């Protein structure tokens, strides 16, 4: 699809088994979802942005459908305000920026 | 141009004679700079991110350059640990999000 910007790009997502959605998000360097629980391991991560910085749980090789595509990657788990897809997952579903 | 997202999309802004390294941030309803001086009057405004919210200077109307497109909109001055261009000028130079 081609998506505009006029308002906020939000997809629905599948992840553990949920619906969720969140948002398609560039300046975001990795995935965060907020809290749910995640099979497997995982290991504690600091993150920061506007604000400071989240203590969150990373999870390695999630699979998520993003929108009816399928990707594999990290998975960050938190107190998120907003569920963010980051460039992570972003690049593996061919998404690009263009003007 | 057709961006992908293996890298951050980090691109020159020009603001009052000024280069400045900026992303394109899809997940940014606002355009966030960091600590500048601006022209005119500005309006306080909350903005909440990943760590909380922050207290920033509201700047209308202020002309931009980015990556070589030119914009006018406004401008949010506060302490962002990266310049931020988000959706309001991303509509402006014409960007989509496509995959
Ligand atoms: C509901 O809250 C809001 O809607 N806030 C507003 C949305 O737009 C306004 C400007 C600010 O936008 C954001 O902070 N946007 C967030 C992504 C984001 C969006 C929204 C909330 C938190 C985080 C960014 O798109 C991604 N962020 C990084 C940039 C600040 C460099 S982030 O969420 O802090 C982040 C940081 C690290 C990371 O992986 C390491 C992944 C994401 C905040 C307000
Ligand atoms: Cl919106
Ligand atoms: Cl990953
Ligand atoms: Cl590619
Ligand atoms: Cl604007
Ligand atoms: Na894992
Ligand atoms: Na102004």
């Amino acid at each position: 699809p081609q998506i505009t910007l006029w308002k906020r790009p939000l997809v629905t997502i599948k992840i553990g088994g949920q619906l969720k959605e969140a948002l398609l998000d560039t300046g975001a360097d990795d995935t965060v979802i907020e809290e749910m629980s995640l099979p497997g391991r995982w290991k504690p991560k600091m993150i920061g942005g506007i604000g400071g910085f989240i203590k969150v749980r990373q999870y390695d090789q999630i699979i998520i459908e993003i929108a009816g595509h399928k990707a594999i990657g990290t998975v960050l788990v938190g107190p998120t305000p907003v569920n963010i897809i980051g460039r992570n997952l972003l690049t593996q579903i061919g998404a690009t920026l263009n003007f």
